[PDB]
């Protein structure tokens, strides 16, 4: 873990981390942008992927290729579905899955992309680093568990019920984590997903999201920065 | 266009093209494999993406970045939604959109990734090449129009219903083209999508696909090889 890649979807989700970096250098690939520098004593490349699975996948593949990233950490906001979660709480995604993949017609489990596992496991070392960071993390409650992704912003009770039917133990929902996870799997690169709650993915999710994005972004980022220091 | 990238999801969709190529070198990037050779005095890099949006997007970005591809052509099978489409018929995808993207909560149009256009237009020069290629297959059935993609295999007369609701003029549905399109958009690369019908995306789509993949792959491939010769 020499070079750490950190991927966030939206500017609000990377700004704090960017302000924390030293010797920052802007870099880009077509329309994607990133920032190369250091945090703690670690080389870090912080990328802005844009929203959704294709954007996150391409950005992640780029940083891995271009910078030989040793691991990848996703940061940002998400819909909270876990028992007892509140706005600002952080979830360490120990497993990630696509909630909107369905090739069941050919025998695959719901969410399973053909030729791949149904879920993607975050790296054991990185999970461990995140758990250690949680032990002294004061800004918010932290939990661990499953985060699922798909190419939609979920904002209905019916939408959440669909996802819980396939993923009963789900803790959070968003739109990039499973794409980043699947990309790292395919590129044999360890990763972990860190997200914080901006909403409940329910009928009010869009209204809550815009209000709580900055708080979710910050809490997620502060956890991510603790992890990087520890590596 | 001197270096052409050709992207197919499945071995069966690239096998003929691979056999047509000369001076072929195998290349890889993690679990992704491609073949760099020549076809008709063009440099061709033929990539096996794997199924679905993440896989297609990563393989496409990799080939653009590593090989400096001048354009990208997708080849493969798709479910026929256009009126009258038969197994084996080819669709030149002139426009592409994601059918399963939904950030409508924040005002975006159905299918539209935030900050991206709702649909992605294939390159004019490539579409005209496809149209010339089509005329060389005398009698053959070739149409032009909208192809939509999502991370699921459609095999339901009502799954189709709902797609048609959002995209009335839709001609075909599959799982990679909009990811390739979006990736090319973001990396400023011209592309065109060529697919052939393996099924009608209804309840029999699975058995139709199993039987007619070889046919759809072949017809798509032959069209793509002729397009390469026309650039
Ligand atoms: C503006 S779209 C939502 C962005 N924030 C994340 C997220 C927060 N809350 C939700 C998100 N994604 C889906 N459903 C939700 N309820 C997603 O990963 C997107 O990058
Ligand atoms: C084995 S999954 C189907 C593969 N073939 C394509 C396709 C054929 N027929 C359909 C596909 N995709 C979605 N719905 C369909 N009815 C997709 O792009 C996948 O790569």
């Amino acid at each position: 873990l020499k070079t750490v890649a950190v991927i966030g979807a939206m500017e609000q989700e990377i700004e704090l981390l960017r302000e924390m970096m030293e010797n920052v250098k802007a870099v880009s690939f077509g329309r994607f942008s990133a920032y190369e520098g250091e945090l703690a004593g670690k080389r870090m490349v912080l990328a802005l992927s844009g929203i959704g699975k294709v954007n996150a996948a391409v950005a992640t593949a780029w940083i891995i290729r271009e910078f030989a990233a040793d691991c990848v950490i996703n940061t940002g906001s998400a819909g909270g579905l876990g028992k007892g979660l509140k706005v600002g709480d952080v979830v360490i995604g120990t497993e990630t899955a696509h909630h909107d993949v369905d090739v069941t017609a050919f025998g695959y489990a719901w969410g399973q992309v053909p030729q791949l596992p149904a879920r993607f496991a975050s790296d054991g070392i990185l999970i461990e680093a995140a758990k250690r960071a949680a032990r002294t993390f004061e800004g918010a409650a932290v939990e661990q568990g499953l985060i699922v992704s798909g190419d939609r912003f979920v904002h209905s009770s019916e939408g959440v019920a669909e996802i819980r039917k396939h993923f009963p133990e789900v803790k959070a929902v968003e739109m990039e984590a499973a794409a980043i996870a699947q990309t790292c799997h395919q590129l044999e690169t360890p990763f972990v997903i860190i997200r914080a709650v901006s909403d409940s993915a329910d009928e009010k999710a869009d209204i809550s999201f815009d209000e709580f994005l900055k708080t979710a972004a910050a809490n997620s980022a502060k956890m991510v920065a603790e992890i990087v220091k520890s590596l």
